[PDB]
């Protein structure tokens, strides 16, 4: 029969006994309970951050870092056109215009030049995703910012406990965002956190502010500083992330080896070509196991995840190109039209209709399960 | 000694085999589980409306509204100037401009004829808020909604289980919003939820759309289709709520009994006046036990608040006039000066300083700790 895998979510009684403690605290939101709080220092310590603030969700954690770094109406956001469409549906919803570049062929994390180019007087950040657990090319990337002088943000929604040459996510000198979103490396169903390096506590200060309907975290007189929203995450959502957390580093570990495997096992198969690595970003956290089917259309890879999920695997269509969604093009849409962009995204462009992916869960299991994975794909793209 | 009010949140086994029950779906956001949709329709059968949907939490719960109702930038929304923040915030995030209008003397609930007069060809939505459980004109301002043409929103977020004219607050026509913060009449620590009557199925849609990224529930392949963010709600917060929610309507008679005691004790305290009553608001939430003492300043309300605090009462200040928050003016400020706002807002204007209100959980408590709290009180105004 079909290979199994290793469920996701995974839980034991850490999770249990963590409802329980949170439960019986009696106090459910951060500014009566201790949950939120210790997992904050628990996940910036984690990613060697100065702080961590968590959140609603992935979203949120965009929407607040965006808003504290000065975006808004009148500004420009640049943002791989290849990802999730809250990478870019949070700066629209801050009023602000999102610019779509070019990612990399075979990584699919966001193109240096491709921003180089993009750049513009509105640029107020540009937006790195570490696409599936990869890091972007964070050197080359800090380097346009220093030129430029535009702040970079780290959409880490994908990349928990990832490294870029030997620095934790918190360690790079830039904000950055993660989600706990259900199908996330850790979980609460829902959940996010913005994480500040080492000198920007102010930025940090204000983000707790917008994040908490401008009020002082000690007010009781009701006097509102800023503008904001609530984005408190409550205390049973925190407990369960932090026991997640706690096995992190070792899930990595375990995906690390198995895609290693993985990887060489699809390579081998002729038309596929499985995302790509890169030395300098040492820890992949491996979020989804992404290939390419080049020139496939879109039809025939979502016939083909089909079959695969038929074959009993969990595998999906990846991104779509975040200028071919309505969604997009609804508010803060650039002047340019859809051809002008797709034209400077042909990577993203082909992506979009050719990249698959299969859930992490599948780097959890055994060898023998790989190898049965790995035919089952040779056999359906044979037939694609 | 001081007396002693029941704790607040309470819980018990329901919330304990809830969270395992949640847990133990191995799926923890609503895509996967059961809890979220079954609480969505529990609430929503609870106060009579078509549709309910649960959002992370009261303050999303208003700007989701606002949007699906076409709030946005160009328009205004009319919202009492006595009220939480979120009520006025959701819509300065929306890109809109708040135009707050005075409240009644006695109840404090948004003033009729003060938004007739605010009404502007910009208006969107007219937003009452039921002050502590009380609700609002509905009839009043149900008229000026037809005369003018611009919708109500109803800020319920203190009302959970409130009737008016024997009709449930799902029942008035109108979206109406909820809050589960801590301190709310349920809560999960964080949530909320909007509320749609009859005859909103579209909007419910959209609202679902808006609140899910742009994705229809069953999209396979990133076909985002409008703008919006991320509200959705935890599975463990859901069946926190679905446990909350089945106590609702005792604690709300039990707090309309033990009103009915303290509202004619303070009555009797000279220069003291309670939340007043309104007999078509057949079923009032009591979200809190509220008082005003006529004439004095901030300075001494403030410092009444804390000798009541250091005599064993969860006493607090009531809101602060939104026009006197910074907050307030950071974005989508009105062209009126503060005291142009001030000098057509008289009663928030007063209320903003001697107003005090006491946690809704020492409405639970016996009739031996309300004379012995409203003792304590009686002493504290002498020398206020
Ligand atoms: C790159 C990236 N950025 C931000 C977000 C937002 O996180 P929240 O969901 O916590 O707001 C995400 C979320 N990623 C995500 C979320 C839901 C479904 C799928 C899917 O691939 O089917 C992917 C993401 O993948
Ligand atoms: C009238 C009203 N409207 C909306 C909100 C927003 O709900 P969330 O908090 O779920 O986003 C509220 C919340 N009410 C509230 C929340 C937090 C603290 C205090 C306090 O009085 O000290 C009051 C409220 O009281």
């Amino acid at each position: 029969k079909a290979p199994e895998f290793p469920a996701w979510p995974q839980y034991d009684d850490a999770e249990r006994n963590g409802l329980v403690r949170a439960l019986e605290q009696g106090q459910w939101w951060r500014m009566g309970g201790d949950e939120v709080n210790s997992f904050e220092r628990e996940f910036a310590a984690h990613h060697g951050a100065a702080h961590a603030l968590a959140v609603t969700n992935g979203t949120h954690a965009l929407e607040l870092a965006l808003q504290v770094m000065g975006v808004g109406p009148g500004t420009e956001v640049i943002v791989p056109a290849f990802t999730f469409i809250s990478s870019s549906q949070a700066a629209q919803r801050l009023g602000a215009v999102t610019v779509p570049v070019d990612v990399d062929a075979a990584t699919y994390n966001l193109d240096p030049e491709a921003v180089a180019a993009a750049v513009t007087p509105r640029t107020k950040v540009i937006m790195p995703v570490h696409m599936a657990g990869l890091m972007a090319d964070m050197d080359a990337l800090a380097k346009i910012s220093a030129d430029t002088g535009v702040p970079l943000l780290q959409d880490a929604a994908h990349a928990h406990g990832a490294r870029w040459q030997g620095k934790r996510v918190g360690e790079l000198d830039s904000i950055a965002t993660f989600s706990f979103q259900n199908g996330k490396l850790m979980t609460a169903g829902e959940g996010g956190a913005v994480v500040f390096p080492d000198g920007e506590t102010e930025k940090y200060e204000t983000a707790f502010l917008r994040h908490s309907c401008g009020r002082p975290r000690d007010d009781r007189r009701y006097f509102h500083k800023i503008a904001g929203s609530n984005m408190r995450l409550n205390e049973f959502s925190a407990s369960v992330l932090r026991a997640q957390l706690a096995r992190l580093d070792e899930q990595i570990a375990v995906r690390d080896e198995r895609w290693t495997l993985l990887s060489r096992l699809l390579g081998a198969i002729d038309g596929v070509v499985p995302q790509g690595g890169d030395v300098r970003a040492d820890r992949n956290s491996h979020y989804m196991a992404m290939f390419r089917i080049p020139g496939l259309t879109e039809e025939r890879r979502n016939a083909l995840v089909d079959r695969l999920v038929e074959a009993g695997l969990p595998a999906f269509a990846a991104f779509r190109a975040i200028y071919r969604t309505d969604a997009f093009w609804e508010l803060g849409a650039p002047d340019e039209s859809v051809d002008a962009i797709a034209r400077r995204c042909p990577n993203t462009d082909a992506i979009s209709s050719d990249c698959v992916w299969l859930h992490h869960r599948v780097l959890l299991a055994g060898e023998p399960e790989l190898h049965a994975t790995a035919e089952i794909i040779a056999d359906a793209v044979g037939r694609a």
